[PDB]
């Protein structure tokens, strides 16, 4: 008798969820069809504000302003939005099972949901440092960064040791959002990461020795190709510093790490299909058990332009994926045709001044085109990736909407590169024309 049942349940509250129930809304949701069950205690909010606007040590970021849609330019979402439209959330609630062949969702203290369909949009967890039994990686103040609730410890922290010393661990997005926003919080700062260069799953050498020339200027301390080996921490269990390979110690006030995660899936392993480390779908999200379909960061779907399936863990996949299902599942009561997910990879970061865009594939050979140099005014600098005679992606590091434009049309469209030589003399003007 406390089982709760909805037409639609969207598992997670996070980006996907928060525009999925955007187009259920579009598409005509009727009170007591549609439930959001989410393990945080807020609304859905745009998660990329919290290593951004969120941090900023003075006019942060702060709930309710950035709740999905305003990251898209669309209107805000309240959790009166929702509740006006008979659309439940069930906030500060974690399933901790999922019977898809019962349709029974069941939390952690025994509370019990069934659906007709199920939206699976649980995104991605951290990997964590004591995942690995790294020596004192569970001190306190060693602090990661994916959520509301570790956004608001790390402001905590940063109030709590500022005019001290922090060291990131992690060379990704993370790791460079996170080394900057710790210094525009006047910290001494020290970055370190065992791959050669920053981004290096995208960044190209090239690329990367901008932003750690860039960094070094800001007084960012960048230690490629380095290991931290363990943590020293006081009789509090405080960090204290950071163990190198070589020997060498970080003093440490603050230790931040970003290194990585995975889709996180662990609810429906043997019950769904799975490719590539994510949930398989098909072109409209649907997974290979009917009416059960998986959004954003967990998904493994076609990406119809490069023919193959690919999973990825960017904000505009989550949200058009989010848009795709529903659109897919209103398609299939109505009978109504919908065109399979056609989408352009694009993905960004920003930190200090800078701010680049990525658009289409990172695979072939690649150019550098601009002003890369670290000490311009208003660095102005790109690169294509180019296989089999035509570009296949795009990176531009401080362009403006028109150029960023530009460039992703120059990968949505994959143009012919005669000579390669001659397209690094084109430079940005090859997209813009
Ligand atoms: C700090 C940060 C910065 C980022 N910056 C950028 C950026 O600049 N550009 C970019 O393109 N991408 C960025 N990303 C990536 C982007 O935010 C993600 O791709 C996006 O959030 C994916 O949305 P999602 O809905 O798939 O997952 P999420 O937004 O993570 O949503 C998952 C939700 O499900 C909940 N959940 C999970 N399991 C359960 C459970 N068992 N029960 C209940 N609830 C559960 C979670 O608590 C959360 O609410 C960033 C990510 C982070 C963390």
């Amino acid at each position: 008798a406390s089982e709760k049942h909805f037409k639609y349940v969207i598992l997670g509250g996070g980006v996907a969820a928060g525009y999925a129930a955007r187009e259920f809304a579009k598409q005509g949701v009727k009170p007591g069809e549609l439930a959001i069950i989410s393990k945080e205690a807020v609304a859905p909010y745009e998660r990329p504000a919290l290593s951004k606007g969120y941090l900023f040590p003075q006019n942060a970021a702060r709930l309710p302003g950035f709740h999905v849609c305003v990251g898209s330019g669309g209107e805000r979402q309240l959790p009166e939005w929702y509740s006006e439209k008979g659309i439940e959330l069930i906030l500060s609630t974690e399933i901790v099972k999922a019977d898809l062949s019962t349709k029974t969702l069941t939390s952690a203290a025994g509370a019990t949901f069934t659906y007709e369909i199920l939206i699976i949009a649980t995104g991605s967890s951290v990997i964590k440092l004591t995942d690995f039994g790294t020596q004192g990686a569970d001190s306190n103040n060693i602090l990661y960064l994916r959520e509301i609730d570790d956004a608001d410890k790390l402001v905590a922290a940063i109030q709590a040791k500022k005019g001290g010393k922090a060291v990131v661990v992690g060379g990704g997005y993370i790791g460079l959002e996170l080394s900057a926003a710790l210094k525009i919080n006047d910290f001494d700062v020290t970055m370190v990461f065992p791959e050669p260069w920053c981004m290096p799953r995208l960044f190209t050498a090239d690329i990367a020795a901008f932003y750690e020339a860039y960094y070094t200027n800001k007084g960012v301390k960048v230690l490629k190709g380095t290991l931290a080996v363990g943590f020293d921490a006081n009789a509090n269990g405080d960090v204290t510093a950071v163990k190198l390979k070589d020997g060498k110690v970080l003093e440490a006030d603050i230790v931040v790490v970003g290194v990585g995660g995975r889709p996180l899936t662990t609810l429906f392993k043997g019950q769904v299909a799975e490719e590539k480390g994510g949930i398989k779908t098909d072109a409209f999200f649907e997974t290979s058990v009917p009416g059960v379909y998986a959004i954003g960061d967990v998904a493994t779907f076609p990406l119809k332009m490069y023919n193959e399936l690919r999973r990825v863990e960017h904000v505009d996949h989550s949200r058009k994926s989010a848009e795709q299902a529903v659109k897919a599942i209103k398609g299939k009561e109505s009978g109504e045709s919908v065109p399979e997910y056609d989408y352009l990879p694009y993905f960004y970061s920003r930190s200090f001044d800078l701010g680049w865009q990525f658009y289409g594939d990172n695979v072939g050979e690649t150019i550098l085109f601009g002003d890369s140099d670290p000490t311009s005014s208003k660095p102005k600098f790109g690169s294509y990736w180019i296989k089999d005679g035509k570009v296949f992606g795009a990176f531009l590091e401080g362009g403006s909407p028109d150029e960023n434009n530009a460039i992703a049309k120059v990968a949505k469209t994959q143009p012919p590169v005669a000579s390669i030589e001659e397209l690094k003399k084109e430079g940005l003007q090859f997209a813009s024309k």
